[PDB]
RNA sequence: AAACUUUCAACAACGGAUCUCUUGGUUCUCGCAUCGAUGAAGAACGCAGCGAAAUGCGAUACGUAAUGUGAAUUGCAGAAUUCCGUGAAUCAUCGAAUCUUUGAACGCACAUUGCGCCCCUUGGUAUUCCAGGGGGCAUGCCUGUUUGAGCGUCAUUU
């Protein structure tokens, strides 16, 4: 239950705040949990998702597939992961949009800001 | 007997009801006090690699700076060794700037993209003419400054 008179339980307001979120807010909204191995290694549970992250799909119809995130398509709230495609009938190959909450990060793209982000969230960085 | 006409069903039409949704409205409550001659509200015209609008901006033109975040944007195209970085982004924030023609709108005028005058500077053999660049020139009122006007009026003068 809500205890503060600053946040809203209004469903209409929550949906406007989701669907009209700018990209810097959608980055936090498009978070993805880590794997068992990375959660043991880094001490933290979920991070905002990145391009060069390696992921495993754990839901839907492409579950159990691997790849690198080809694109974080924040305008569609989606991630496009290579090796996860739809073969069209003309021979074209279109990327299937995935949600990061149905993904599991199995290898992070680490740089200085990601390391500081892990340490900020309390992570082991090991 | 058909055709025709009528009724009913199924399927197909016409049409967009019903149901289920909802980034909208409505009403109540709480908190706050902030437009403009330092040029507002409003208007017109423009601005994007491909845009008519909406939204945003002003010839620095869907923006510049600065700061925070930290890798997007994307409908295509392009750029993406910049990506362990004073650093992507139609991102957030926003204290520095720009801000066309206007508009209370302020040289005058305006059904004109009309006509002046002043200063500095530049070019044309130029203080005077023509041109370009920059800066000015409204009204009422207040305080002050300077220059004045009035036998309104006081001293001082062979
Ligand atoms: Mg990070
Ligand atoms: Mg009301
Ligand atoms: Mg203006
Ligand atoms: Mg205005
Ligand atoms: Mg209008
Ligand atoms: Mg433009
Ligand atoms: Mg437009
Ligand atoms: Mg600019
Ligand atoms: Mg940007
Ligand atoms: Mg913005
Ligand atoms: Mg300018
Ligand atoms: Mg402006
Ligand atoms: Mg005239
Ligand atoms: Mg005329
Ligand atoms: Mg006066």
């Amino acid at each position: 239950a809500k205890q503060s008179l600053d946040v809203s339980s209004d469903r209409r307001k929550a949906r406007k705040a989701y669907f009209t979120a700018p990209s810097s807010q959608r980055r936090v909204l498009l978070s993805a949990p880590l794997s068992k191995e990375l959660r043991a290694q880094y001490g933290i549970k979920a991070l905002p998702i990145r391009r060069d992250d390696e992921v495993l799909v754990v839901r839907g119809s492409k579950k159990g597939q691997e790849g690198k995130i080809s694109s974080v398509y924040r305008l569609k709230f989606a991630v496009q992961v290579d090796k996860v495609t739809k073969e069209k009938v003309n021979g074209a190959s279109v990327p299937i949009n995935l949600h990061p909450s149905k993904l599991v990060i199995t290898k992070l793209h680490l740089d200085k800001d990601r390391k500081a982000l892990i340490q900020r969230k309390g992570g082991k960085l090991e």
